[PDB]
């Protein structure tokens, strides 16, 4: 909706899950201390 982008799932959720990371407007906001595909590791 922001941008022409959409959530990086990293498995079966969406980026790492939000309690990790956070998926946004053509990004996706996760807390310092996470990578993964998204934002799992």
């Amino acid at each position: 909706e922001c941008d022409t982008i959409n959530c990086e799932r990293y498995n079966g959720q969406v980026c790492g899950g939000p309690g990790r990371g956070l998926c946004f407007c053509g990004k996706c906001r996760c807390h310092p201390g996470f990578e993964g595909s998204a934002c799992q590791a």
